[PDB]
C-alpha cells in the first residue's frame, strides 16, 4: 500500500544502504537500477537490506527499535519486535552484527519513559539517566528524558553540544541517546570499576563508558 | 579592481588552507590579519596558497579542473588550465606536490562526458565504466558518468573521492569518481603486470590500482 514498514533511515545507512525503490523516507532510486544497487526496500532485491513485518530467514534480525509506517515515525514498543532486517549480499542472505537501537523518540520529540520499567531504572540510576548539576557544570544526562537538556535534538548518539541549568551551569558537549535504558543493564556489572565498551546503536559503532554504580553514557 | 578566481575549496582545504580575506568559498578573515596568519587568496600574503589566472613563478602550479569565479561553479573546460596555484612559505614560494583534480560536475548536478575524447576513453576501458565491484574493488567503483550509479548522489550518501563522506553515516552507498578520466592515463603503463599508485586527487591522498591492459581504480 501507500504506508509501509520500514526502520529509522539511519538503521539502514549506517549499514551502507541509502537508497530505496519502495520506501519513502531514503533516496529515490529507479525500479530497475536497483537490481544492479545495494538498496533497503520491503521487497528481495540481490544485493539490499529487506525490511518486513514477519520473519524471512533464520539469518533475519529482529529489532526492538522504533519505526515508521510511510510517512509516519512511531516510538517502540519495548519488549516486542518492531521489524526483521534480512541482508541479502549477491543473492545470499549475509548475519547481520549485533547493536541496540533508538527508540523514535527523537522524531517523535517524546521525552516520556516507554516504560513503567525504564522509569524505575531512572530513579535507580538517576545521575546518568535524570542528570545532576556539579559547580557550574552539568553532570550526566544520557538519555532524552534528562533534564537541562535543549528544546530539539537531533539523533543517534546525538552530541546534543549544550546542556544548561539556566543562570547556574552548563556542558558545551553532552551526549544523548533515546534508546531504551535497560537494554544497557548487562553492560553495567563490569568485573572493573570502570569499563569501555564496542557498541552499535543503530549499527553506528560508539563506545559505552561505564563507572561501576555511578554513572554511564554512549559516546561517539 | 579584482576577480574572484578559485579552485574547489577541497582542493585548497586539503593542502591545509581554511581561511580567505577575498575568496567567497572560504572562512572569512580580515585582509588585516591575512598577512599574519596562512591563508588562500588571489593576493600574495607572506604564508599563503594563492591562486590566479596565470602563472605567477616556476613554482607554480597549473590545474586543469573544475573551478569557481566567486560564489558560483564552473565545469573543466578540458585541455586548457582553470588555474595556477602558487605556495607561498615565508615569502619564499615552495614547489607543490602533483596531483589528480575534480572536474566540478558533482556540484553542478552534471553527469556528462567533458569531451568526445573521454567517453571514447571510457569505451577504451571498460572495467573502469560499467559495473559497481565486479569490474573494479572498490567500494566506490563509479566514475561520476556511469550508467550504472543513480541518477541522485547526494554528499551525505556518497563519498566524492578529493572529499569526505558528508553527515553522521557509518558506511557510504559507493563513492563518486568526478575527475576527467584520460587523466589516469600516465599511470596506466606499469612495467609491471599490477601497480599500486601513491597519488592524489585534489590533493587528497590514495592509492590508484593498475591491472595493465584490464582495469583500474582509486581506493
Amino acid at each position: 500500500g501507500s504506508n509501509k514498514i520500514s526502520c529509522l533511515p539511519r538503521v539502514a545507512q549506517n549499514l551502507g544502504y541509502h537508497y530505496s525503490p519502495d520506501l519513502p523516507g531514503f533516496c529515490p532510486i529507479p525500479k530497475e537500477l536497483a537490481e544492479h544497487w545495494p538498496v533497503v526496500s520491503n521487497d528481495r532485491y540481490p544485493n539490499c537490506l529487506q525490511i518486513t513485518l514477519q520473519q524471512v530467514c533464520e539469518l533475519s534480525k529482529p529489532c526492538s527499535a522504533g519505526y515508521m509506517v510511510g510517512q509516519s515515525v512511531f516510538v517502540q514498543t519495548p519488549g516486542v519486535t518492531s521489524y526483521w532486517l534480512t541482508e541479502w549480499v549477491d543473492g545470499k542472505a549475509r548475519a547481520l552484527p549485533d547493536s541496540l537501537f533508538s527508540s523514535g523518540r527523537f522524531e517523535t520529540n517524546s521525552r516520556a519513559f516507554l516504560d513503567e520499567a525504564e522509569e524505575k531504572f531512572a530513579a535507580a540510576h538517576p545521575h546518568a539517566c535524570l542528570g545532576e548539576i556539579n559547580k557550574s557544570t552539568v553532570g550526566g544526562s544520557a538519555f532524552i528524558f534528562s533534564q537541562y537538556l535543549p528544546p530539539l535534538l537531533p539523533a543517534d548518539a546525538v552530541a546534543l553540544v549544550g546542556a544548561s541549568l539556566a543562570g547556574k551551569a552548563a556542558k558545551a558537549a553532552c551526549s544523548v541517546v533515546d534508546v531504551y535504558a535497560p537494554s544497557f543493564e548487562p553492560y553495567l556489572h563490569p568485573e572493573t570499576l570502570s569499563r569501555v565498551y564496542k557498541i552499535m546503536i543503530d549499527f553506528k559503532p560508539c563506545r559505552l563508558m561505564v563507572w561501576r554504580n555511578a554513572t554511564f553514557y554512549v559516546q561517539e
